[PDB]
């Protein structure tokens, strides 16, 4: 078949060779430049909206913490607590008293929403007695709510139950108007902050942490976006059909190649020669194509009705734009100078992934060994996730002297954990910097030397 | 002997070759997968207990420091001291006054244990007189204890002896009940905190540091563990007998090989050919086997009676689990692609250990040179351990600009230590990053090239 | 042409060969040593002036912040704000009251300049009402200035408009005399500080930041420089004519080489053989020559009349001195041992720049992916510039554990961004340290091996 | 000459070959093991004395800062200053009032030494007038001392001259007794602290920094060392004569080799063959030998009379011990496996030192370019030393994100320095990590490959 050879001349032909031979063929290549530009501009333009929204969220939450938390200096979100009995009464009474006089205090136009509800939660049959070691506990949790309305004995005389206490929560809402939007020449977005001050007594340890949490329900008051957002799906869908048409030809031209080796007696050639016939780049491009058109329909559903679930939308558009940019490495491999550079990973990957298991095992071994031993006597090694972040930080070198000095300052309780800590940390750091990183260098150099000489 | 050749065909045979030839042989290999799973699950399940115990320890100790230490802001454990005469009286009197009214203050159910005992320790014949330089010192240390019982002149009128003073210690106990255990659906663990507030006057320098230390005596109040903890020793002992049986065959089949070369006149072959006959992996597996069965019997002795010595138990189980995971590199070397990767250290180790001595000497030389010279004029170089941690941190690069700026900010006392500090630090950092790390890279690359071509 | 061959013997001849053959030829080489010394001494002598000027600027600005800002502890320039209504009145009234009694307070000789003007700016028709969601806004900004003269009702009774407020600015000037100049034995420089205290209400979020800014107008009161500053331009201009004369010979001797290959039928030789004939070092030297003579005329215009625009002057002299020092690598390549070392980049540059695009794309991909996703739930990833600085810091390893712990401490809002953060950060750090840095090492080693064997 | 060949057989013979041939020759080698042990034990034993001395110095200096400085919280040595007029009067009056009542306040036995002298220094003819710009200055500095004797108008009514003020210094002495020495079972060391509180008004900027400095005059009150300190000089002198005897033989056996090539007509062989005949290790050993015997005589002169100049003594003993440890690399090169490892630097050094100049030039170029440009607008780049420490810290990677964020937070004054800062820092970091470190790796690998194959 002299035509099918001429097809395979044209199937493996680069478009540069095809342009200098045929001409008038940008029909595939113009899309994959437009699609890069259209997706990334859509990403940046959407990414500048969340700067204004999140900074107007964060500044209002800080301005709530100075108004409703007693004695709050900044940079102390974690080590802020109430320890005696009177500090908890003062922290509650200050919050409600700073709520009731809010227009004569604050600096924004914080209106009210019809309001405040105080509630404590205590065990039903609580009986704790360390002198006699007697317990008789019903674990049913009963609440005791107090209603407070804004414009003392309706609110005061609130006696807590410190011998059985779980949470004391304060819940109220505030409504305000973004005034920056008129400077940005648009229709405003009236927000609704939902504040939940939490006094936690979960561990029953006499250390009650205090924290404040907000939540916004964005809504309009009493088109460069939507025209562009149908362009980003029209381009991407047109590429989704045009690329799938090419893989459809790839499967069918593969299929009449499998036909010949039953007539030429090619002994039913296995997975190797048929992997050298289907492009792999269109796989990455089509799995970019699904994610962009999913995320933009999601974004239409965001701005229309539900201004909350930015999570799935952002995690799809960012991963789509990540996969589209790597699809420009497609263009570079048509040159005979880049073609050495891109072919350095196709031979190393079935060896460097073989070595990555041998590193991941030993790394996981030092994770389990370090976490149980240096769990109690150290602060960087509490949970297994935090051990994994600490040991992976120490490899490139982030925080060595802090991990050493935190061990030396207390020396554990006895000298056996300190003498173990010296051998543990020195052997682990000396292993992965010298003998393991070096092995990785040797593998990539040998894989490059395999590509260079032929 | 045609049978002994057929034994050596079967002795060096991989189990993959043995399964594809014989079949029905998982009898060795099923243990070393079960033993990985059983040990590590036992480790994680024991490792989650100490999270609840240690966090209930640490939160109660912080809640003691806010209640009994005068003017304690957090993050100031080391630079907390008493300097004048009245600050020490106020720091003692505040601690006892905050002890006597403890139920009307604290937030836990801290009961008392029959109580408080104040005691100061002073030299018998103390005579310090810098005007006349006269000393007449009996170094016998006499205590002066005060008994305080909880429900002023029994406690007040406590005049210290500031011209001869060693320690002022306050000792008392508190008993409480963990209430988190009922949420975790079990029998509680009544703790007993033992508090020792220490006012140290050891160096006699007018800087008395203040610190608080606790100690717990865990005891029950007035079975997924123990069934699993006999599985972890039954599996490991069965592997301890089954592996030792294999090394017993290895020594005996070695022994009748030594017999032949006295009849074949093999001239009493030395240590090389007989090292190529005994496996080394069973050595690591059997020294895992001793440590697991020692640590779990230790853990039974922990939870039954003595809830204190977690040190030896944790340092054995963690090291055992460390050696079991590295024993999965055993499995990878049966493939002819991993067999290049694992053979990169067998030839480098009698050369990279030859180079590790040449690095450890020069490193130790900069330790002794830096510690005496930059001892006084610098804060990172106090003890020799702290010099070793600082110089080893600077190699990968942790804290360079802090070590430079601490030198520049004072410039020592004169410019000779600063001009020495610049030459010391620049020559040391430039030595081990460029010329020494590079040598390590060259050694591993040459060792890989020795394995690759044959 | 036997003479033109003898010219090309002399044109490519090194001056070391030319000195050992001819002698009495330093006429080119003495300039390029003098020009290094003259430029760098001019740089250091100018660079020591700005130490005295800027430290006398910074110390006076700190001394203004302690005098005019209410409750200012150092290291808190960013988290200094006013949150309630009364804190803003106290922060304004404290600043003007500390202005009027300034000679009986301060420690310098701060005189007055005829003075203080307070001004607030508010919207004309401001109507914000979150209860009814009604707005009727004229965005014209009207000021309301108050005049205050130094030696209460002229200044007091200043009622702000908190429901429509943009800026409250305080502007005044202070004149002082540098007394360090008499110790430095010269004519003094009377400064004029121009202070602008700013109360910003741009975002309308109830968080008003406070900051103080100064500006100096240096002027003399009521010659080693200028003699040296004409030497630095006389030397550099003489090199500017002497080097351009050599490139003029280079173009003309190239031109009569292009003539021959039309008579010898050399087929109009392209860009390669004619690039091996023009020196590239004189290009760097002449673009040093333009920048030095531009910056020093600029510096004359600075010290004569306009003591403000140090920006263009410094950015030209520093870049000129940067290009002059690299012009000493010119001297080293005449030796046959350095000639291997300098020839390691001429062959790698059309391959390592080919690889730098393949790294810059993937790096830019992780920038766009990380910024939108971890924008809201993280503080290091606010703007795209700050993402680029954070991801480039993590490659060599700067701040890994802070970026991990800031993610773990809040876990976002839900676990999907945390589970995305672990995969994002681990894949990105493992990519550029192991597989990409290693590729760079392999390229430079192969480029050196290309130069070494021939 | 068959004997001189037999000498050269014995001259280049290793002692291992000489022991297995001759025997009873430890006469050279026993010294160089004893000398390592004797010097380092002398170093450690002297190095443990300065821990007790310097910590008794530092704790007393901190205890002075809490007693004599008004409002001193720790960690604030640099940002502690007095800004108004009344803060300087209160800082002086608090220091003298806390001096006069010192036994009823402090916790040590601080006696007095006959005492306190207050003194201020002001210009004689001071005339500063920014309204009229008139100056008439006599730079002669006149002091005004006040005498204060310990057991108000003798001390009060101290009117400063704020319009001409240089320093206000307070000087007094305190004597105490180290009581730790009786616990260490010895004769005590009565110290004499010399305190100099300094109020600096050098820059005349209205920011007066405050700092306290002490100085000790150690003296005894009203032998494992000295026996060992003559051993360390007896051993080292005996090696100083025994090694110089060997180099004396080396010069003389070289001399009768130069004789032969005038009779054999060897054409007066140059520096190469005569460098392959003199050992280089005895040069390092003899320059260790001078420094040890100098430093220990210095140490005798320290402990006898002058307990001050620890500078020259420590900087000689530390450098001597540095050179003695590297002299154990001498021993390793006798083995034919280490002999490849030690020979990796003899061929690289006349090439890696050729490359170190090409790096030091470009590094110095970025130092001069960065210091003038980013001098004013940045805090890490003030002096040229601090630029060199900052740029050298950024290469291995220490403090990248702090240097980037300090630039971004202010953006200079205008955007031109910020746009210059991005290009400066990115080009410099990308240059030395990728292209320059990689070049270093290639040089050491090629130098190892030159040694490996022959
Ligand atoms: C305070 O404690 C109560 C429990 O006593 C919490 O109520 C639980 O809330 C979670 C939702 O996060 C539910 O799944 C549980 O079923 C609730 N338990 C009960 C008994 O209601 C309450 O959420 C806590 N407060 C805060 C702010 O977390
Ligand atoms: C306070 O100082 C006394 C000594 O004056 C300490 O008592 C010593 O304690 C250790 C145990 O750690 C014993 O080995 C010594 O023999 C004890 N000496 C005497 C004289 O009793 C006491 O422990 C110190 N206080 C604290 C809390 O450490
Ligand atoms: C306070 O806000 C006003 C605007 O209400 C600022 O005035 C603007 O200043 C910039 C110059 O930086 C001009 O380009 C604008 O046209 C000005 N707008 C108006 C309405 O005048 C003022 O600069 C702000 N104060 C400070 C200190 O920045
Ligand atoms: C306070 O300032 C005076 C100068 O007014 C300093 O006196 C100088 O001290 C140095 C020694 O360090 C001498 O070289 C100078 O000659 C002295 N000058 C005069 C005029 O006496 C004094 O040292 C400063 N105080 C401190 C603590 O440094
Ligand atoms: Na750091």
């Amino acid at each position: 078949e002299e035509d099918l050879r001429r097809r395979l001349k044209y199937f493996f032909m680069s478009p540069c060779d095809k342009f200098r031979a045929k001409g008038r063929k940008p029909c595939k290549l113009m899309l994959q430049v437009v699609k890069i530009l259209v997706v990334t501009v859509q990403l940046i333009l959407f990414g500048l909206s969340n700067q204004l929204v999140v900074t107007f969220r964060e500044e209002n939450t800080i301005a709530f913490r100075h108004l409703f938390l007693l004695g709050y200096s900044d940079g102390s979100d974690d080590t802020f607590a109430a320890y005696t009995q009177e500090q908890l009464y003062q922290a509650i009474f200050y919050a409600v008293d700073q709520y009731l006089i809010l227009p004569e205090i604050s600096l924004g136009r914080y209106a009210y929403v019809r309001a405040l509800a105080l509630c404590q939660r205590y065990y039903h049959r609580g009986h704790v007695d360390p002198a006699n070691d007697t317990f008789d506990i019903d674990p049913r949790v009963v609440t005791d709510c107090i209603q407070v309305d804004p414009p003392s004995a309706s609110y005061k005389n609130l006696t807590l139950k410190f011998h059985k206490l779980i949470n004391v929560t304060i819940h109220f809402q505030l409504k305000t108007i973004n005034l920056q939007s008129l400077i940005n020449n648009e229709i405003p977005d009236c927000y609704t902050f939902s504040i939940l001050i939490t006094f936690d007594n979960k561990a029953h340890s006499g250390r009650i942490p205090i924290r404040l949490e907000t939540k916004t329900h964005i809504q309009e008051c009493k088109s460069f976006r939507l025209l562009f957002d149908v362009v980003v799906i029209l381009t991407c869908s047109l590429s989704f059909l045009l690329c799938a048409r090419s893989l459809l030809r790839g499967f069918l031209l593969q299929n009449e190649f499998v036909v010949f080796m039953w007539r030429r007696r090619g002994r039913e050639i296995s997975l190797w020669e048929r992997l050298e016939f289907v492009n792999g780049w269109y796989i990455l491009l089509v799995t970019s194509d699904v994610l962009t058109i999913s995320g933009t329909v999601m974004k239409i559903g965001i701005e229309a009705k539900n201004l909350a679930s930015y999570d799935v939308c952002s995690i799809l558009l960012g991963t789509s734009t990540l996969l589209v940019w790597v699809g420009v490495i497609r263009y570079l491999t048509f040159f005979h100078k880049y073609n050495i550079l891109i072919a350095t990973l196709r031979v190393a990957l079935p060896s460097v992934m073989r070595f990555c298991c041998c590193v991941a095992v030993i790394y996981l071994g030092y994770c389990f060994c370090g976490w149980i031993v240096l769990g109690p006597y150290h602060v960087k090694f509490r949970s297994l996730s935090m051990v994994s972040e600490c040991l992976f930080s120490l490899i490139n070198g982030d925080d060595m002297f802090v991990t050493f000095a935190a061990m030396q300052a207390q020396q554990g309780h006895s000298s056996l954990v300190w003498l173990f800590s010296q051998l543990y940390l020195y052997s682990f750091i000396s292993l992965f910097i010298y003998m393991v990183l070096s092995l990785f260098i040797a593998l990539i150099t040998g894989a490059y030397d395999t590509i260079k000489h032929p």
